[PDB]
Order: structure tokens, then C-alpha cells, then sequence
């Protein structure tokens, strides 16, 4: 029924007039509205599908953001500001400060070109700071990805780039915020070993070994390579294929993780049950290669980023870098200058 209530001109809750759709997802829709009771200020309204799983996720997000916005009222740690919620013809709607495009959408609109490295450095720093603030308050996000990082302002300048024979957009201000707190889980809540639709998903989640804060660090590792390359390094929707891709980029999985997993289907003896010479197997060999071979330059700033990424993509969550540590990494020295 959503198409009947999310059109340009519709009014929600006797105050918000829909201008246009900003984007869609599995959850529903985000629309830009005029708030007729706050002087015409533009806001963003998430309209949530009338489906039990998303309604429960939306109620959860509301609890989480209430706690985070009162703990950090000035958005020092860059979590999105929720302004209120209401119900409209059986759909939960949540009102946010209006931001710019998602980082995914910016890449897409720019023809799948990567961000340049000085912007990557700022964005990475801000993402690590924001999610470490979550990790300090006994939370894990669990669903970090480029669609869920948004530019405060997505405005750009435009010129012809003769090095790659095409026009190129250059961001003016790379400041970001983190969104989507519907899967966010407290340390003391139930940690469901089941997880749903994502491929920023850590190896401990795939193998059902239990998870906590480190799973976020793995996701951030994936985001940073994507910003550097302009495309995903794990393009797959099959778990076993995903594990095969990991092995090609990062080497074989630790033996103690293979012995512990209850998911025996993926393994024969203590090896991944993967035919290298199948149709899908040859696609993996051709798309994926060892991590450092993705580097586009041997310059030391590039090597610094890739050392950070590698520590984030440690298989064993007990050994993986924490965000506290990552904020001190040399890659970020260039921001602290004086
Ligand atoms: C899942 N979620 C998003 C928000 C959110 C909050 C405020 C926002 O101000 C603008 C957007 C926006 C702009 C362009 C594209 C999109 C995309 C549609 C999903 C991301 C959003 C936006 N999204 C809160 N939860």
C-alpha cells in the first residue's frame, strides 16, 4: 500500500508536505518534506514498510537514537539526529535532520569512481570515531556499509580529467554521519547467531561463532577498500563463495575457527569445500587476488591505508584491531598536524 501515501504533495501527520523521494530500500522509503510547523524547514522522513520485521526494527531504532541523541546532544560523534516519530495509515514514520547523499550514491552518480585519498582519510577518521562512540556505550551497529554513511553536504565541483579521459566530480566537504540503528544491539541483549541480508559481514558471523564489537571493525575495513577502488571486493550473495573470496584475498582461514563452527556444510576435513575449477570457481580466481595487489600506487600514504585495512580484516575477532587503536594509526598522522 505504500505507493498510495508517499507521493509529492501528500501531507503526513497534518504537518509534513512531501517534496520528493530521496531513496528506497528493503525497509521502505526516505522522503524529503517541508515541515509546516517549524517554519518551512526541510527534513527527511523515513517511511517504514508495514511488515512485522521492519516495524520491530523501527521501534528498536527509536529506542537506540533516543539514548544516543540525549547522551550526545551536539552530534559531536556524528550519529544522525532524530527529531520525532509518528504513525500514518499503519506505517511507522521517523523524522531526521536532512543530510546529503549516501556515500554509495555519490560513487554511483560519479560513474563508480573512487574518492581521492585525502577525503578517504577524513571520512575514515570520522567513521572510526563515530562507531567507537557506539562501542563505548555497549553497542554494536552490525549493519555498517556505504549506503549507511551519509554526507552532511554532497555538493561538488566538476571538471574534465585528462588522466582517465572523462568528466569528474570533486566533493567540496567530506564530513559524514552514520545512520540506521534498527539492527544495533546492546552487550546485554540477545545476540542472534542468525543474521540477514548483508556482505560486509564478518567471518565469525558467517560461521556462527558469536559476535560483538569486532564485527563492526571488519565492516569498516570493507568500506574503506570500496572507497579506494570504487567497487566492492566481495560481489556475491552466496556464503560459501564469500568464504572462497576471502581465502583468495586474505589467505586461508584459521584452523581453530574451522574446528569450532557448527556450520559443517562449508568444509571437507579442515579445508573449504570449494571446487577451484568449476564455473563459479574460475570467476573467483579472476575477480579476486591478494589484498596488496589492489594498491594503485606504492607511495607511502597508500601503504599506510592498506596496513590499516589489513588489520581490520584480521580473521580472528580476538586479534583484530579495535577502533581505539585504529584512531592512533599512522594513516591519520596527517590530520593532527601543526
Ligand atoms: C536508512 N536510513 C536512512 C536515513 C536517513 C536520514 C536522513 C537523511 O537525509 C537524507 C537521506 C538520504 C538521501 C539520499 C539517499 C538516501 C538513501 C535511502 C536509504 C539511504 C537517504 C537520509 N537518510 C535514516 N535511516
Amino acid at each position: 500500500s505504500m505507493h498510495l501515501i508517499c507521493q509529492s504533495g501528500d501531507v503526513l501527520s497534518a504537518r509534513y508536505e512531501i517534496v520528493d523521494t530521496l531513496g528506497e530500500g528493503a525497509f521502505g522509503k526516505v522522503v524529503e518534506c517541508i515541515d509546516h510547523k517549524a517554519g518551512g524547514r526541510h527534513v527527511a522522513v523515513k517511511i517504514v514498510k508495514n511488515v512485522d520485521r521492519y516495524c520491530e526494527a523501527a521501534r528498536s531504532e527509536i529506542q537506540v537514537l533516543e539514548h544516543l541523541n540525549t547522551t550526545d546532544p551536539n552530534s559531536t560523534f556524528r550519529c544522525v539526529q532524530m527529531l520525532e516519530w509518528f504513525e500514518h495509515h499503519g506505517h511507522i514514520c521517523i523524522v531526521f535532520e536532512l543530510l546529503g547523499l549516501s556515500t554509495y550514491d555519490f560513487i554511483k552518480e560519479n560513474g563508480f569512481l573512487p574518492f581521492r585519498l585525502d577525503h578517504i582519510r577524513k571520512m575514515a577518521y570520522q567513521i572510526c570515531k563515530s562507531v567507537n562512540f557506539l562501542h563505548s556505550n555497549k553497542l554494536t551497529h552490525t549493519d555498517l556499509k556505504p549506503e549507511n554513511i551519509l554526507f552532511v553536504q554532497s555538493d561538488y565541483t566538476e571538471a574534465y580529467n585528462p588522466k582517465i579521459k572523462r568528466d569528474e566530480r570533486t566533493l567540496i566537504n567530506p564530513d559524514i554521519k552514520v545512520v540506521d540503528f534498527g539492527s544495533a544491539t546492546y552487550d546485554d541483549e540477545h545476540h542472534s547467531t542468525l543474521v540477514s541480508t548483508r556482505h560486509y559481514r564478518a567471518p565469525e558471523v558467517i560461521l556462527a561463532l558469536g559476535w560483538s564489537q569486532p564485527c563492526d571493525v571488519w565492516s569498516i575495513g570493507c568500506i574503506l577498500i570500496e572507497y579506494y577502488l570504487g567497487f566492492t571486493v566481495f560481489p556475491t550473495h552466496d556464503s560459501k563463495e564469500h568464504l572462497a573470496m576471502m581465502e583468495r584475498i586474505l589467505g586461508p582461514l584459521p584452523k581453530h575457527m574451522i574446528q569450532k563452527t557448527r556450520k559443517r556444510k562449508y568444509f571437507h576435513h579442515d579445508r573449504l569445500d570449494w571446487d577451484e575449477h568449476s564455473s563459479a570457481g574460475r570467476y573467483v580466481s579472476r575477480a579476486c587476488k591478494p589484498l596488496k595487489e589492489f594498491m594503485l600506487s606504492q607511495d607511502v600514504e597508500h601503504e599506510r591505508l592498506f596496513d590499516l585495512i589489513q588489520k581490520m580484516l584480521e580473521y580472528d575477532p580476538a586479534k583484530r584491531i579495535t577502533l581505539r587503536e585504529a584512531l592512533k594509526h599512522p594513516f591519520f598522522d596527517l590530520l593532527k598536524k601543526s
